[PDB]
């Protein structure tokens, strides 16, 4: 790349030549869509000299026709507008006009006035008298994201994929459409929409391993949070009775098409509901969000490239239950020992984890192994939006106890295409209860259990003064994304997702 | 605490006779509100024994009048209803009358069945049938209620309507902020708040690390790199609003975590956000509370009111020569010479200012703009065309030299607003960036290493664009009359 040094060498060139060098305001007549709006229409040929127009873009295309014309693309704002520059209607005060055009190049950021209309062709053009260039363009562009040097510099640059790629476009207008769907199912609700915070003294509410960190002046090591929740059930004890949050989590943990280390999530908060009204609002929310977008609630899916096979997935209402405990014994063709928590349980797992060739976690406490045991015989049933019900408390310290179901709680995961999408349960209020699934989460976490969370006295202390039944519920907003908008990537729906050294 | 370990025995004996523990689900007929709203004017005395309903909220209340007779208050969604409990209504399925009540105590969270209506003094009432204690409350609630308020929110919203309005407020007020931006064709975008190299702001990082990336991290201390390779992108206007991470002072006006909102404009220069600023904010101000001057309590409530006026057009102050008026005399030229950093010191000595470390050219001209200018700002008021020296990814000033297009707003002395015409072009912004990774290792903890991923991202070509952030928080408390951060930030960072 002799280019971009020589365009470097271009730009000390014009600022030494006393020519235009990055001019601080352009000052546009209306947007390119604006332009195609009021000029899209025209009859092929047309031509207002009445009327002159600035307008600017990214030079898509430069082609020179003959001596006297030449014939740019401009883009921006998803709009292509063509420039028409005809030697006879160069504003000879900017230069003259071989010397004005000589400094362009593709891919540089340019200022046009002229007049508008339709070339006889019918491209919607602008007819110039005058070109500036406003920031140049230091390195040949490819024409598409076929012409990367990889594909993943569609990631670690994300410009260039923007610049380039109408489908990566849409997918950041899609989620920010997604967004304001949900923020206005809740705020029609009456809920209040509040910020926790990110640094905790006291990381907890998932089952994560936590970023650590330090306030120099506090003389305090925090935690990024890994959830929110321990903070927004603080609220309802507070009596704001209906809250949500939207916002990044970070979990230190592995990256892939499934998983980056910071997340988008939102959880809200409800008093008086219970997970079986959780389940009711799930459904009500994520099919009027797909029928929002897709017009319909059987929507198509890509599980490997655009390349791939398309598959439907149907969101009709209701969506099945799985029964955690019995689906695990369905696949095993016998029964969990009881309690689920005993030793001869946690041995019968690590035994029914070899026998099936599964992975054994680290350590093998008991709710590791169910969380194995799921993940390979009832999430894989998982095709179509399921929930996941009546967890294990072992594996579910903050969930309250089943109100029909020894050792289980209150507690769904949705999931679709075998993939996490929320988890949502009735909520533990009793606080006795709750110290002691602490404690056994603190001990879990000595044991070298990296996503076992400590005691937080402060949260123990805040259900002392008493929580009313309350429902909470999270969703992964990017998850979320990939399939209405789908990406079988989470790379994709991430603007600067993050990459390997 | 006797009370709360007899509180925990109680539940024990409740737990054990069979009595509800906990109960999993309360079905309530209507709010308290809805209540309110539907039996609120019937006539005094009135009751409709043919209608049955389930009501709840938090004991606020209790007054045994009699053997036969209890009367509560709950609250709930903003509501309160007094609730009549007689025994000659009292369902015996339930338990004994006195049983029942005897299990209840001011803070539970309850449930009551029964029927509505009016007391004969005009007292909006359930006359109850049964009693269930939902959640109780383990402690001995304070009638009324800052360290506290602050460490145990939930007390402070519990008790003080106060609080829960700044919430309200708050929320409000983003949301305005939001349409405003979103009328105008903006996207709203997130970029990380990890990152392998801080940048964007003058300010000491977070660091932290990602163990299976075998990697070091920091947190952003601001968006603004990242949201300008969008504007490269083509995205043409965007914003973000989120939390910045600066691990520096925690004071009246700081914490560590606060929630900023950047937007990115192309084509726009400072001047364009001059004008957008006092829009959006005025109109902001006009919407909350009717008029363009607001009160604010400076020393807290305990202290004096004055007067902030938003009218429009705000005052601008010209940075250099604004510290030129202060000192009675003008600085050294240029402002980044060895001459004039020593003058800077001579100067700040002279005045009674603290010095930075290092003595760089940029935060001495911080602390004279400190002393002399800051300080002039109560109404809100522009300071503008700062040095570049200052000023690493503000453009070159058209006009004047050595300054940039910069402005940061500030109201009662504190910083708002932060704003500038972006630098655009890649070989000045090199050397800046050079300059700041030599201003780092020579001592400056809040200036920031060369991020190559910028720069090329500017060698692709950044349109003329401006580019603005707004502390959000520090807007709440103008606009709630706080003068303490932790008022506006429902968990704040609290010394161990
Ligand atoms: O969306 C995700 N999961 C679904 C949830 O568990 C998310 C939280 C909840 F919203 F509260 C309930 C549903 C998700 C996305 C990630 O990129 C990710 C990265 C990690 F390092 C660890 C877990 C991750 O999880
Ligand atoms: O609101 C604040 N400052 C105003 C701004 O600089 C904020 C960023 C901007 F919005 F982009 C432009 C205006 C503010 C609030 C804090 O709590 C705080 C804490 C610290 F540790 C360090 C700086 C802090 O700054
Ligand atoms: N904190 C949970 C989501 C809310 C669960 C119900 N309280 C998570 O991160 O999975
Ligand atoms: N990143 C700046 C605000 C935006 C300035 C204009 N690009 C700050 O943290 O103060």
């Amino acid at each position: 790349s002799h280019y971009t040094d020589n365009r470097y060498k271009m730009m000390e060139c014009i600022k030494d030549a006393g020519r235009p060098f990055y001019p601080h305001k352009f000052k546009i007549s209306m947007s390119l869509p604006a332009y195609a709006l009021k000029y899209g229409n025209v009859e092929n040929g047309y031509i207002d000299k009445d009327t002159t127009l600035s307008l600017s873009g990214r030079v898509t295309s430069i082609r020179s026709s003959s001596s006297k014309l030449i014939f740019y693309d401009i883009f921006c704002e998803e709009q292509k507008v063509q420039i028409i520059a005809n030697i006879m209607e160069h504003d000879i005060s900017t230069g003259e006009f071989s010397v004005s055009h000589s400094e362009i190049r593709r891919g540089d950021v340019v200022g046009f006035t002229g007049f508008p209309g339709k070339s006889k062709r019918g491209e919607l053009s602008l007819f110039s008298k005058s070109v500036v260039l406003l920031s140049p363009c230091y390195h040949m562009l490819p024409t598409a994201i076929s012409g990367l040097k990889d594909q993943e510099v569609r990631y670690r640059q994300r410009y260039l994929d923007l610049m380039l790629n109408e489908e990566s476009r849409k997918v950041f207008k899609l989620r920010s459409r997604a967004i304001k769907y949900i923020r206005n199912y809740f705020d029609r609700l009456g809920f209040l929409e509040v910020e926790t915070p990110m640094l905790n003294m006291i990381y907890g509410g998932a089952a994560a391993r936590p970023f650590i960190t330090y306030h120099n002046e506090l003389e305090t090591q925090l935690y990024m949070r890994i959830a929110p929740e321990l903070y927004l059930k603080q609220l309802i004890v507070g009596g704001l009775d209906k809250v949500y949050e939207i916002g990044k989590n970070f979990r230190n943990e592995g990256i892939d098409l499934t998983h980056n280390p910071e997340f988008t999530a939102m959880e809200f908060y409800m008093a008086y509901a219970d997970y079986y009204d959780l389940m009711d609002l799930t459904e009500e929310l994520i099919s009027g969000l797909v029928l929002e977008i897709h017009g319909s609630l059987k929507i198509p899916y890509h599980p490997d490239g655009p390349e791939g096979k398309c598959i439907e997935i149907d969101f009709t209402t209701p969506w099945k239950r799985f029964s955690f405990v019995e689906e695990i014994e369905s696949g095993l063709g016998e029964k969990l020992k009881r309690p689920l928590d005993s030793q001869e349980n946690i041995d019968f797992m690590v035994e029914m984890c070899e026998k099936h060739e599964i992975e054994l976690p680290h350590p093998r406490t008991a709710a590791k192994l169910l969380d194995k045991l799921a993940g390979h015989f009832v999430e894989t049933k998982c095709t179509n939006p399921s929930f996941i019900i009546d967890h294990p408390q072992t594996m579910s310290p903050l969930a309250k106890w089943h109100r029909e179901k020894p050792e289980m709680t209150e507690r769904f995961e949705l999931f679709v295409l075998g993939k996490e999408l929320c988890n949502a349960y009735t909520e533990l209020n009793e606080p006795l209860q709750q110290r002691k699934f602490f404690e056994q989460q603190a001990d879990a976490k000595a044991s070298g259990d990296v996503e076992a969370c400590p005691i937080d006295e402060t949260f123990c202390l805040a259900l002392e003064h008493g929580l009313p039944p309350t429902g909470g519920w999270g969703l992964g907003i990017d998850r979320l994304i990939m399939f209405l908008a789908d990406k079988n990537n989470i790379k994709e729906v991430i603007l600067f997702p993050a990459m390997r050294n």
